[PDB]
């Protein structure tokens, strides 16, 4: 019933895999390596899992990644066909590997930095939207949803992953570390991704963090009353208090000769109120998204523990407890 592995030599390190996993290629530092699965017929990503249990930080994120891929179960966003241990008991326990369908891609790569049509970035975002109904309904938010973190297959089929410059995705209130962050700020990430394939340029290329929240606030505006009201940073207050009041642009301005639903997406993505963008549930009932909404075909996730991952416990507890993930896990059909 346990399969036979082969130890094999790769990226200074010995990989110790089930033999159904073929020409292991690396493909960078967990270290990565490409390899072709003979049971599935499919072409895989296996990530041997870098110092699992050297440390409680290093045990807790081993046991959190298991944890949420093992939950994640949808089209658009990454899952696990595989998790594997060489180690026939906990005694042995010392390797996680992971395993995942090889994409070929991230959204740059399919980008090159050129626009896209009209259709493909209605396709592109409506992927991205849907993967994160799923996400956001299961009470995660994603927090660093960028072009890298996207894959991509030649078909241009997307999935959403967190592999762990970057601050132009970011929302305002992640630049401005406030700490109550709601689910929206990924609908800003999708906003400024969703921009930037129509446009073929980055909406806020930002030297640096000061000039990131300058380019922003160019685009939607200085603070109104009601998102004032809404500051309990008395510093922070009195700082925005001071600055030149600058109207909000006229998106149709900056994105001209787009789709007028295209523009009309992206003013409800992109208001710099957290509390008033729009979510991604009612982004997928949007018209520029008719050809390919589906209310019956969007699914959402059981929702998931995050109590369990925040504990404070010992090595060895967390160990046992990523070894029983490894054990309990079931692979999907295919
Ligand atoms: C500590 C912690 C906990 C959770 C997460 N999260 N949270 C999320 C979601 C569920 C998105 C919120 C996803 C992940 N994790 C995740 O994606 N991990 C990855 N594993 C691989 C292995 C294969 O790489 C190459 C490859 C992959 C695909 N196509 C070609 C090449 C890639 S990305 C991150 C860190
Ligand atoms: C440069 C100053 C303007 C940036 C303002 C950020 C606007 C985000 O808006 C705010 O999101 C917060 C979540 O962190 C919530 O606490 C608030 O309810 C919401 O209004």
């Amino acid at each position: 019933e346990r399969p036979t592995f082969y130890r094999q030599e790769l990226n200074k390190t010995i990989w110790e895999v089930p033999e159904r996993y073929q020409n292991l290629s690396p493909v960078g530092s967990g270290s990565v390596c490409a390899a072709f699965d003979t049971k599935t017929g499919l072409r895989v990503a296996v990530k041997k899992l870098s110092r699992p249990f050297q440390s409680i930080i290093h045990a807790k994120r081993t046991y959190r990644e298991l944890r949420l891929l093992k939950h994640m179960k949808h089209e658009n966003v990454i899952g696990l066909l595989d998790v594997f241990t060489p180690a026939r008991s906990l005694e042995e326990f010392n390797d996680v590997y992971l395993v995942t369908h090889l994409m070929g891609a991230d959204l740059n790569n399919i980008v090159k930095s050129q626009k896209l049509t009209d259709d493909h970035v209605q396709f592109l975002i409506y992927q991205i939207l849907r993967g994160l109904k799923y996400i956001h309904s299961a009470d995660i938010i994603h927090r660093d949803l960028k072009p890298s973190n996207l894959a991509v297959n030649e078909d241009s089929e997307l999935k959403i992953l967190d592999f762990g410059a970057t601050r132009w995705y970011r929302a305002p209130e992640i630049m401005l570390n406030w700490m109550h962050y709601n689910q929206t700020v990924d609908i800003w990430s999708v906003g400024c991704i969703m921009a930037e394939l129509l446009t073929g340029r980055t909406l806020f290329p930002g030297t640096d963090h000061i000039d990131q929240l300058k380019l922003i606030l160019r685009l939607v505006g200085t603070p109104g009353a009601e998102l004032l009201k809404k500051i309990s940073s008395e510093s922070a207050r009195n700082y925005i208090q001071s600055l030149t009041q600058m109207p909000k642009m006229n998106f149709a301005n900056v994105f001209i000769g787009a789709n007028p639903l295209a523009v009309d997406l992206l003013e409800k993505m992109l208001v710099l109120d957290s509390d008033k963008r729009i979510t991604a549930a009612q982004a997928l009932a949007h018209a520029y998204f008719a050809q390919y909404h589906d209310p019956d075909d969007e699914p959402v996730a059981d929702p998931y523990d995050q109590s369990l991952e925040s504990r404070d416990l010992l090595i060895d507890e967390w160990k046992s407890l990523t070894y029983d993930e490894v054990i309990s896990f079931v692979p999907p059909p295919l």
